[PDB]
């Protein structure tokens, strides 16, 4: 039980190969200095620490997917289009995972069925200082079987442990996880889950997924889609309390059973006096800082993982971070690309959801029309992509001769392609919204910022694309970069020196003339 | 080859166990008077012509899928809603279909490979005294293997064959067919396909599917589904002239290829003045009068079918029947079921097209709020129905107190329950719509009266469910309907006196007691 052979070490040593990883040896406090090296590196190269204040057996791996071309070259993908483009492949085309016995798994090296204190032995961080709570944020929930109808569901939930083995289990409404404790809400016994840490990079990668249920519903098989995607199926074994499977190749696993009329408060001012909503647990998806609410209890029966003497490694991560937003919106990004595939084939090029936009508020797509008959596909698309989000807040269709990468690039799709009369699109005033969206919080009044109370405003579909028939009076205005070489009017110094000054939307401009 | 079986005349021997059959001896018109039988008739029990006028080899079927519940009879389904779940059940676990050799296949004990008169053998009907050509209108479309991604495709598409062996092929865009020909449309070679009449009845219903890609995208296995429906897989057979696949167990198949730049108007007048849209071809799903066009033509090589001596059944049916709604909106309810199922579960109780509404412009789900935070989600459902569906116009999401049945129940709660100020939804204004809806006819203008002129006008989903919490407000008036007996106040000739005037929904609403 010491090879794991696609996991979280052989992806260290790769980076360690291809000279991506930074890794020192001084000790880290996971009070405010790891998602602050986070920040102050953030998109950028893995950074592992060795040696982690008050964690004697553990390092830490941190900015792991914060650069998107690592994480391309790690899995073989040449460009994001055909990252998007092979993960929708992937996503049709599953492999089952395979079960290995309970003595070859990496993870049951050590299993702890006492002396459970969460704490002790995971990491939790703290992200900014106005928190007062120290969170466990590393861990994805693995449900395989009979509780999730055959399938499986591999996806992140924060937990804070402020009960020694008992901690609070953070569920977004309408997810997979949400489903689940909806079906089983009314039941005596309490739904065993496993939450795995150090997990291989590809269920990582599917973790990120969410609300893309039209293309990943209820009883499909995410770690079917990881070992898909690593090109190889990602072994599970049988837990050694519960009646559940974990990821064999992970670091940690906490064992236990998730209880969903058990709801407690995350916070301790929050559960001082009473209120949802209010006071600040560590920085969301949306961009700002979150509220801390009352969510169900997870009950840990067992701690098993890695040889302490080997340092099993940890994956903390700040949210707002292009980290976290690769996680999410890669295959997010893919899934929205299946959807708009199966609608209608062959007019949709591309997709994006960009740093900016966020994880689960803004996408772009990239329509080109082939003839008339295909003129008002992009409003279906919106409309579509809209409605299968749940609280997707701006939907931007765009035509082929944009670069879909450059943020300037659809301000200027925005500025000179939108009439405002007709191009708006507000599909769904009403439906289920994100309730981390203070937008929506303004919404709810004076009653509580919950997801009971929360009014969504419908989203925005904005159809920036060229109308068919009229490519030449929207034509863009391509220049000669490509007719003159600046090699023979300057010399290498003026060139280097004028190519150091450029940033931005004329490096997109220069590349394409236009 | 003298077995076929779960087919059309084991279909045809359990309606005549069952006492459902209706069969006659005498000559029938195929103008102007199957459809006149069939429409006077209006779903009800199948009727059986032995005689054909001018077509002393063929036996004609007709009203098989006109009542609903012996159809349900027939598949094994108790109720509607039964068959609707059932069917989605089917949808997500598809049979696949068996290949067996040529001398055991039924549909090829006659192959004709010269003398290719398509209109000597199969049965071409008109419908109304208004037109002007007899068209085949009974055949269903056969694409298996490459040209539909490794998966199968089967459906409906008229036919008229004026110039012997070449006839039209009319495709509705955006349809299976339309995306095979859109993918192969530059392309040297044509697509090899193959027409086959008098199919099992799981491969009609599954034939009847359209517009639910989201569900069934291209490369799916609508043969799959057949056999899933039918409880046993369905069999297929490869052609004798063409590199493709038919059902083994049909009565006529037509093997040819489909020349997609080749296109030809459908009638003779709409060819003597250049004009699409405009002329009478034969009444379409909308229940208005159709339109002739150009369409791409058919290329016959190949004529098998069985024995002619055997009688080989023939289905022509009328469009605007409940027959032909029935065989639409049956598995298209379905997919519109596994959609809402898909994108949040446990919230849409059931899901009924009528055949009011049309074959692709309405639909009526049925919702059920358990908690707050499951408010809103039919604003959800009622966009992604309008968006994946190309052209839908109405769809009504009513709450779990309503008769989905009852087109009356249904106009009491847009009377009741619609607030007209935030209820109507028009998702998406310029999307893609259906050019047979006279409606798109008025904003296409003086332009034609094509798919590439018509202008959607966005859809209508209108929520007409009660507010969460607002039960008590909405509540029904459950009367004391089983609490007294008529028995004691009157005798059987009063009850059944005063029940025979009864019809409608106080037949709805005296079982319900509301
Ligand atoms: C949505 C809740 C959980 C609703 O709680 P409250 O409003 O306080 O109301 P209650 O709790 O009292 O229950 C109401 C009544 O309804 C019933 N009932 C309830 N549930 C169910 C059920 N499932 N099934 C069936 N029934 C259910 C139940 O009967 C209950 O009554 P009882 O309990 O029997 O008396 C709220 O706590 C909240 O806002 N959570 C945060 C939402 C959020 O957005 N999290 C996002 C995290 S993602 C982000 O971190 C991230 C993403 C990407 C990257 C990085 C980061
Ligand atoms: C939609 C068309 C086919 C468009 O034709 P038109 O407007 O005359 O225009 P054109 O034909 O000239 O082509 C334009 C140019 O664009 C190109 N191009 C075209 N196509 C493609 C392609 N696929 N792929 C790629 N390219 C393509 C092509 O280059 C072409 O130029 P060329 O040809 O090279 O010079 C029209 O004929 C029509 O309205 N059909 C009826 C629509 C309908 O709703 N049928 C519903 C039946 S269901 C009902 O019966 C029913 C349902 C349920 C129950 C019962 C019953
Ligand atoms: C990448 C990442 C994603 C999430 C989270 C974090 C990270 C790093 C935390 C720092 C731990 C903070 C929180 N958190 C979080 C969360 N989803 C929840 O329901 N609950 C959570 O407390 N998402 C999004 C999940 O990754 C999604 O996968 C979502 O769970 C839906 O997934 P699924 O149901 O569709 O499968
Ligand atoms: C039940 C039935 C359906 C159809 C038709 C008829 C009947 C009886 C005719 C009398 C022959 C008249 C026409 N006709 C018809 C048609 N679809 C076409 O593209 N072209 C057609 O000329 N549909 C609807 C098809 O059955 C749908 O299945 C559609 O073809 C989409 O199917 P799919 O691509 O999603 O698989
Ligand atoms: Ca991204
Ligand atoms: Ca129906
Ligand atoms: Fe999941
Ligand atoms: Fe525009
Ligand atoms: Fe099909
Ligand atoms: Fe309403
Ligand atoms: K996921
Ligand atoms: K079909």
């Amino acid at each position: 039980e010491r090879v794991g052979e696609k996991d979280l070490r052989a992806a260290l040593e790769w980076f360690r190969s291809k000279g991506y990883l930074v890794e020192t040896n001084k000790e880290v406090n996971p009070d405010l200095e790891i998602t602050g090296l986070q920040k102050i590196f953030d998109g950028s190269l893995p950074m592992l620490f060795n040696n982690v204040k008050d964690m004697p057996h553990a390092r830490a791996i941190t900015n792991l997917f914060g650069d998107i071309r690592v994480v391309e070259e790690l899995f073989g993908w040449e460009n994001s289009l055909d990252r998007v483009k092979k993960v929708a492949r992937a996503i049709d085309h599953p492999l089952k995972p395979v079960i290995i016995g309970q003595d070859e798994a990496p993870v049951q090296e050590e299993v702890l069925t006492t002396d459970l204190d969460v704490n002790k032995w995971l990491t939790a961080i703290r992200h900014t200082p106005l928190e007062t709570e120290m969170t466990i944020g590393s861990g994805i929930s693995c449900v395989v079987g009979p509780y999730f109808d055959g399938g499986s569901h591999i996806g992140y939930n924060r937990m804070n442990f402020r009960w020694g083995n008992v901690g609070t289990f953070q569920i977004s409404p309408g997810s997979h996880m949400w489903q689940v404790m909806t079906e089983h809400y009314k039941d005596d016994e309490p739904i065993p889950l496993t939450m795995c840490f150090g997990v291989p990079p590809s269920c990582t990668y599917v973790a990120g997924a969410g609300f893309d249920y039209a293309i990943l519903p209820k009883g499909c098989d995410e770690i079917g889609i990881a070992g898909a995607i690593q090109g190889s199926p990602v072994r599970l074994v049988k837990c050694r309390t519960i009646d559940a499977y974990t990821l064999a190749d992970a670091e940690y696993v906490l064992e236990g059973y998730l209880h969903p009329r058990d709801k407690r408060y995350e916070t301790a001012e929050s559960e001082a006096a009473d209120i949802q909503g209010r006071f600040h647990f560590h920085p969301e998806w949306a961009g700002y800082m979150g509220k801390a609410y009352k969510a169900p209890t997870f009950h840990v029966t067992a701690i098993t993982m890695r040889r302490r003497e080997s340092k099993p490694i940890i994956f903390p991560l700040g949210v707002h971070t292009a980290d976290d937003a690769n996680i999410d919106t890669s295959v997010r990004e893919s899934a929205i690309f299946a959807l708009c595939e199966r609608l209608q084939p062959g007019i949709v090029q591309n997709v994006h959801i960009p740093y900016c936009m966020t994880d689960w508020g803004g996408c772009i797509i990239q329509v080109k029309k082939r003839n008339q008959i295909e003129e008002g596909w992009q409003r279906n698309f919106l409309a579509a992509i809209l409605a299968c989000s749940q609280g997707m807040r701006l939907a931007i269709a765009v035509s082929e001769d944009v670069d879909i990468y450059s943020m300037d690039d659809i301000m200027w799709c925005l500025t000179t392609r939108v009439n405002p009369q007709t191009d708006i699109l507000n599909p769904l005033p009403g439906g289920r919204g994100q309730t981390f969206m203070p937008a929506e919080r303004m919404t709810s009044g004076d009653k509580q910022w919950t997801a009971s109370n929360t009014q969504f405003e419908g989203g925005m579909g904005i159809d920036a694309t060229v109308p068919y028939g009229y490519e030449s009076d929207f034509h863009r205005p391509v220049y000669g970069v490509d007719l003159v070489k600046p090699e023979n009017f300057f010399d290498a110094k003026d060139i280097d020196k004028m190519k150091s000054r450029m940033a931005g939307w004329v490096l997109s401009l220069a590349r394409t003339g236009r």
